[PDB]
């Protein structure tokens, strides 16, 4: 998945 | 924390 | 993805 | 926050 937590890990 | 995964949980 | 942030969304 | 996405960033 695409995650923004402040920046693909899915 | 503020998280965007596609939207505060901290 | 599987996420735990405290709980599949991938 | 504590995050597990597979691993404290809060
Ligand atoms: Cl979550
Ligand atoms: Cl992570
Ligand atoms: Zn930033
Ligand atoms: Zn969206
Ligand atoms: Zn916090
Ligand atoms: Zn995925």
């Amino acid at each position: 998945a695409i995650i923004f937590l402040a920046x693909y890990k899915a």
